[PDB]
């Protein structure tokens, strides 16, 4: 009956309301994906329950274990009926779960502490003084591990062997590392997140260079799910009506702090 | 058996080669979609025949008869097996045909002759000296027809009644009109085409303002096609391999003459 929605605590997509302690169920959260979930549910005609993914990961398949973790895993193993979050549409994932057409378009980008002598990925690859890494168990790390183009291959070679680890468990951890490393750490993350943080106090980070690739986020459902068709149509309908653009302006710029 | 591919003559997606008269079959054409078709046929392992859509349209539904025209129509009525072209993913089309995840991201944009006093959609809707229109039988015209946002709504009110007609049968017709109108005509087209034309002689046009929306082009197949699933995965694979970006640079800027 009630659709179990798996999501992730990633500002400004999903965040705890300041007074969540005195609220119940779905009312405890706020954000872009919370607003989107309510709309998808309205248009598809179903009641739902928002739940935060247990391991706090987006989703990747363990090499030897072969088990999927994160939100992808919750769907693969039947723990959730749908995932509404900044989950990237990728080949390896579409092989095991279904994705609606994208609700947000983005690409991998570079986040630096203001003043850092870095203007592009090629700049990062040709130097060694400034360390750089990505989020764990996600599409960004896989992008570099599989890239066959010179620059990115060079970047992966370095990142995979760097000590201490240059990878982080959460976006917040990567942003904090940039902010505290005095320009000696650069973070590779999706443009959407980079742009968001660039508008948050202390306004000490910035997105540099063009995006490394072009892709998008999609609402995911277990392969063969009966919700797939309607959800996809809802996303297209909502994008065409301007809701998605309205929602990004609401959570990114209307609330900018810089 | 050989897969019938429907496509449209639209530079730089599909164009007849300089020496096409001495060539046969698929060899007569070149372009982004020609390269994409070859890549997809190779990965999905099938033989194909490129055919140019009979009525030279992308695809819209006749409100009177409810009959689809253009490439969408050739798929809907079984005249073609797959469409590989700059065909926009939209709700009305998704209801009758299948689309792969996008192979290109874009948005509606404004094309002006260099020097015309226009920098945004809002600017066009506040004047009458400068006429403006869109392509017929496509997603762009539908966008304005179905827009409830103030500026675009006013723009449609003007366009749908304009006399002489401000709409055109082909992108080429719209571009030609902008160039010969001494700046009294602005053309609304997707950013992909706008950016392309901006890089071609006589280098007298330019894209102004940001995109009005965000969407993408998808490879289309008839509902319940056996090629659907595979093509979709092929597109994702190609994007992640960097091919799509490779092809974009090859046909847009490596050949740019401005
Ligand atoms: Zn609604
Ligand atoms: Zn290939
Ligand atoms: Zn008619």
């Amino acid at each position: 009956k009630t659709v179990v929605v798996t999501t992730i605590l990633e500002s400004p997509y999903v965040m705890m309301k300041k007074n969540h302690e005195m609220l119940e169920g779905n009312e405890r959260y706020e954000g872009y994906c919370v607003d989107l979930a309510a709309e998808i549910a309205k248009h598809c005609g179903f009641k739902y329950k928002l739940t935060i993914v247990g391991d706090g990961k987006y989703g990747a398949r363990d090499a030897d274990t072969k088990i999927w973790n994160g939100m992808v895993g919750e769907l693969v193993y039947g723990k959730a009926d749908i995932a509404i979050a900044p989950l990237t549409i990728t080949l390896v994932r579409e092989e095991v779960i279904d994705f609606s057409k994208p609700f947000m378009s983005l690409g991998i980008s570079i986040m630096i502490k203001k003043g850092t002598p870095i203007e592009s990925a090629e700049d990062l690859s040709k130097q060694t003084e400034i360390a750089y890494g990505t989020l764990d168990s996600g599409s960004t790390k896989e992008f570099f591990r599989r890239s066959k183009i010179a620059v990115f291959d060079k970047m992966w070679t370095y990142m995979r062997s760097a000590e201490p680890s240059v990878f982080v468990r959460t976006t917040a951890e990567g942003v904090a590392r940039v902010r505290k490393s005095k320009g000696k750490y650069a973070y590779l993350l999706e443009s959407t997140m980079n742009e968001y943080i660039e508008q948050r106090k202390p306004c000490d980070t910035m997105k540099v260079g063009g995006n490394l690739d072009s892709k998008g986020y999609g609402i995911a459902t277990p392969k063969g799910s009966s919700l797939g068709n309607a959800v996809n149509l809802a996303v297209l309908k909502l994008n065409e009506q301007g809701l998605l653009d309205k929602l990004k302006n609401k959570w990114w710029y209307d609330k900018g702090e810089c």
